[PDB]
């Protein structure tokens, strides 16, 4: 699985409030979060299917 999938899900320092998705590998599923716009991680998806296509494991 790559090292970002285990992440918390991070905001950033931006003001907007954008929701994204995460992959929460405890729960095996993506969830959603809000982002603030700019400095994304790479545990930020813009789909719950995104998120599963790259960090769901093989």
């Amino acid at each position: 699985r790559p090292d970002f999938c285990l992440e918390p899900p991070y905001t950033g320092p931006g003001k907007a409030r954008i929701i994204r998705y995460f992959y929460n590998a405890k729960a095996g599923l993506a969830q959603t979060f809000v982002y603030g716009g700019i400095r994304a991680k790479r545990n930020n998806f813009k789909s719950a299917e995104d998120a599963l296509r790259t960090c769901g494991g093989a």
